[PDB]
């Protein structure tokens, strides 16, 4: 059953591989690993192989390396990133210290694409469709994404896209300007349309080009948002159940919602349609994924039969408290389980 590995530093870093992945190629310095690209000469496939670093290094980082791989492991839809194979060299328990995981190799993310490409209103449907199929699967399985944002997704040169990765929230910064403001301002308990808004947001830079709400800080982010779709009603004043931050937005002098087809000038109708039911202040009056991909904008990729969803998502799993090597013992079965695609 074992395959045979083989050794190989890469910036002073020792890789082990099955003899399968060939041309390790280094690729990107993360945070939670470094990732290469390879070939697999039994798919034919080009891959991305991770390999997470200190992974069991504390209770907090062996819970995350679990859920990552519980997440990766259980994501089974062409526009969400899944796992095409998970290694350890490690011949059992004792030894057991390292994951690597293998996915498709991915041209780009879509920042690298809206900043070089001029965008037909035809790329943007299927762009923005391809994010709406992948996120009614991963809600379906009770995930928020939390962190849409176009750095998160992965497209080739057919626009084939994947959704990824479910002080640094501050300033003039991208990592906050597709937040919704419930989550930005813990306005309430938020729930999965926060990716919606992001959804949104992304959006109308493919469209316009430039950002949507450029804030350079959350009070400048709240204004630009507020300007655009109005300041809350009454109704969503009750649900912000944060007194704090109910008692700071009655302050504001109150706006109503801009018209948008005033704003994206020139754009197709529909799009502006579908932009301000994603782009509603309330989120419990948000377009769903589920129903946007019913929206006439995507009337030509639309197909109902091909948009399916997800498997039960066990994810009893985040009340536990376990020690180190119980999270780690718990990994190390889904590395042993994993079973590939077909
Ligand atoms: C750490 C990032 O470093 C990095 N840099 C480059 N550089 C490319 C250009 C490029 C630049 C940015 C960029 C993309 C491309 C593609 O989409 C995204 C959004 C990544 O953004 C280049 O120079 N090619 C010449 N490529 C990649 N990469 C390419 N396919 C990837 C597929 C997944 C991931 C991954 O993170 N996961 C996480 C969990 C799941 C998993 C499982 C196994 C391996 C990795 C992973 C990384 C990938 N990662």
């Amino acid at each position: 059953e074992r395959p045979t590995f083989y050794r190989q530093e890469l910036n002073k870093t020792i890789w082990e591989v099955p003899e399968r992945y060939q041309n390790l190629s280094p690729v990107g310095s993360g945070a939670y690993g470094s990732v290469c690209a390879a070939f697999d000469t039994k798919t034919g496939l080009r891959v991305a192989v991770k390999k997470l670093s200190r992974p069991f290094q504390s209770i907090i980082h062996a819970k995350r390396t679990y859920r990552e791989l519980r997440l990766l492991k259980h994501m089974k839809h062409e526009n969400v990133i899944g796992l095409l194979d998970v290694f350890t060299p490690a011949r059992s328990l004792e030894e057991f210290n390292d994951v690597y995981l293998v996915t498709h190799l991915m041209g780009a993310d879509l920042n690298n694409i809206v900043k070089c490409q001029k965008l037909t209103d035809d790329h943007v449907q299927f762009l923005i469709y391809q994010i709406l199929r992948g996120l009614k699967y991963i809600h379906s399985a009770d995930i928020i994404h939390r962190d849409l944002k176009p750095s998160n997704l992965a497209v080739n040169e057919d626009c084939e896209l994947k959704i990824l990765d479910f002080d640094e929230m501050t300033g003039y910064v991208a990592t906050r300007w597709y937040r919704a403001p419930e989550i930005m301002l813990n306005w309430m308990h938020y729930n999965q349309t926060v990716d919606i808004w992001s959804v949104g947001c992304i959006m109308a830079e493919l469209l316009t080009g430039r950002t949507l709400f450029p804030g350079t800080d959350h009070i400048d982010q709240l204004k630009l948002i507020l300007r655009l779709v109005g300041t809350p009603g009454a109704e969503l004043l009750k649900k912000i159940s944060s007194e704090s931050a109910r008692n700071y937005i009655q302050s504001l002098t109150q706006m109503p919602k801009m018209n948008f087809a005033n704003v994206f000038i020139g754009a197709n109708p529909l799009a502006v349609d579908l932009l301000e039911k994603m782009l509603v202040l309330d989120s419990d009056k948000r377009i769903t994924a589920a129903q946007a991909l019913a929206h006439a904008y995507f009337a030509q990729y639309h197909d109902p039969d091909d948009e399916p969803v997800a498997d039960p998502y066990d994810q009893s799993f985040e009340s536990r408290d376990l020690l180190i090597d119980e999270w780690k013992s718990l990994t190390y079965d889904e590395v042993i389980s994993f079973v590939p695609p077909p």
